[PDB]
């Protein structure tokens, strides 16, 4: 089934094979566009919509993304979950939990890449449970 | 795969025929419980914890339920989701979210059904996407 990617070494790639922790088979016919893996989420900054710490994001693989979708960007190495909002050569990664703060990315300086689109949740999958 | 239960018509069994919009094949090893059936949820009183409009529950079919647990409850023919609190002859359904009030029952003066035990959570399954 779907991989699960697990947290992600610094600049190591998201589907490197460290970072997968199972696979588990999920209907196609449920998300669309299609997930293609599925990636742990850390942290409450997308709780105001659901998105909670812990849960597993369905990600479809792509960097076809528009202004107010929820994507996976990778900034300088890190991994993070955040609805998207581009201008320019600015690009706004804004969270849904005001005690949190937009990431704010100059593509001139930093590293700045679309991991995904975020197309579901799946919660559960806890690693503590037999 | 699991059947999807839409909105429930009152007093009618959950998984009436008539009630089943589809099925989907949801990995067992997700869920622990195991998952029996998804339920679409309606309205926001569990956004607290992440549990929104139009998620689909994955509810284990059970009546072993436990104070502090989420629950699927019938309430005079109204089924709804919420965090159980039972005490002697009274029950408390407890809403995650603010605007909403809690659910007192009274066994004795109105008929209350553990439905099930809610076990997961897929967002998805949009019904206005091809």
């Amino acid at each position: 089934g779907l991989p699960l990617v697990g947290r992600v070494a610094a600049g190591e790639p998201l589907l490197a094979q460290q970072h997968i922790e199972g696979h588990y088979q999920v209907d196609p016919s449920l998300f669309k566009p299609n997930a293609d893996f599925l990636l742990r989420v850390s942290g409450m900054a997308m709780k105001d919509i659901g998105i909670m710490d812990g849960d597993l994001l369905a990600v479809h693989k792509t960097q076809d993304v528009r202004n107010g979708q929820v994507v996976v960007a990778r900034i300088d190495d890190e991994v993070t979950v955040k609805r998207l909002k581009k201008q320019g050569n600015k690009v706004e990664l804004l969270p849904e939990n005001s005690e949190f703060k937009p990431i704010v990315v100059d593509l001139r300086q930093q590293s700045f890449t679309i991991e995904g689109l975020a197309v579901g949740v799946i919660r559960n999958g806890d690693w503590l449970v037999p």
